[PDB]
């Protein structure tokens, strides 16, 4: 897998 | 989608 | 479930 949604969660996070 | 298993991982592992 | 992607996409990240 190529982490997308993982990134996504982190950006709307910011953690 | 939603975050959910994300935010759960997070909490978990604390990073 | 496992956080083994998530895991896995925080080691390649490092955030």
């Amino acid at each position: 897998n190529e982490c997308q949604n993982y990134k996504r969660c982190l950006e709307i996070l910011e953690q």
